[PDB]
């Protein structure tokens, strides 16, 4: 198993790292038919998406779907800092594929 | 896939943006047979609601459905700020399609 | 759809709204066999509960009450000033079907 | 319906009340195989735990494990105080049953 | 049952005590297709994961899993300190069986 985010982003085809190193801007999050899914955007301009289970994800990746949805809303309401994201630069808006969060200094 | 929640409100017949820019006022929820919803207002008068799953809705919005009341629970308690909301004005009071927040208060 | 906690208590039989206007007091939880409920109570002597999900629930309501359950506890706990309570009193104690809570400070 | 932890404990055999009256010591929670529980400690030495779901179990019980253990994790992360636990002392360590907490107690 | 960590590790072959007495360093969460864990790792370069489910799991680890992530998440965000962790060394990184936390500090 990888031991980084980015080691684990080297594993697909497709995928990109994308530094962020900062928190959350804007939470969006929709249940409307056919678009149940989340977007995410910083400062920095960049938007990102947890796509539609919609015809073509693994059962593994079904409740993995739901935790990343639940990691971005608490994430966004606690403020915490997002170090990087390994996305689907493929689809737009990019989809996350995964998630890192540093909590540098003060140990 | 949308970038916006005003893009994907836009793909939608009978629906509409409400710029709410303030903190939920009051939450409700109810347990009871039937009518096992939240209903949420502001100080704006505004009341909305997260209505009873049932036919109108498919598969794929049924946990869709419970994320959305989870979210407007923690938004309560947490007192936290919201921008805007993806609405369907043709029902009384108007069902919230999506929602956006924005921590503009960096 | 009812547009408030008190409209909603207004369609069934048996209940009854009960102003709380207070933070719960004590939270009790029980997993213990057959007796799987929660039981709040506040300062005024006031004791409810959310029953034991049996045969007196409909389909749909199951998930009701575990949101119900989830939602007294974190009340509970970030000490949430509880509004008003829709419950039915024919139970005892009180069986929980509908809460409301407002922060009205800034 | 019981309206107190205590009366409800009194509803079992082998169960008994413990006044815990302090925030737990420390929170272990194992996913190894066949031993899925939780076990929590306070610093009168009190050792208790949250039994792997079997067979001393029915069905209701099932989520109602999952939401004592649910519980037993945040209330330790909040510090919360607890103040009485009815468990089955005739399980090594005594299982929990039920759990009280209670605020503004001074 | 086991009434520690330390314990319940001995139970197992291939697990190991790795006293942490620290909080978490950095969360790493993968939705991505076969790769669907979390890593954790800590200041002293320490590297720890809650493996992918599948076959050295059985039907009765599956939740627990899911709640070690949880507990891994809430963790992180609370940057609440770690005591120890029950590990199977035979795996890389070493997956995570069970985890402490102690209080009195934290």
């Amino acid at each position: 198993a990888p031991q980084s985010i980015t080691e684990l982003c080297s594993e697909y085809h497709n995928t990109q790292i994308y530094t962020i190193n900062d928190k959350i801007l804007s939470y969006t999050e929709s249940m409307a038919g056919k678009r149940e899914m989340v977007i995410i955007t910083f400062k920095s301009g960049a938007t990102f998406q947890v796509e539609v289970p919609g015809s073509q994800h693994i059962d593994s990746q079904k409740k993995a779907i739901e935790r990343m949805k639940d990691t971005l809303r608490i994430t966004y309401l606690t403020e915490t800092k997002i170090d990087k994201l390994c996305v689907w630069n493929n689809k737009t808006p990019n989809s996350i594929a995964a998630i890192s969060m540093e909590k540098l200094a003060g140990f």
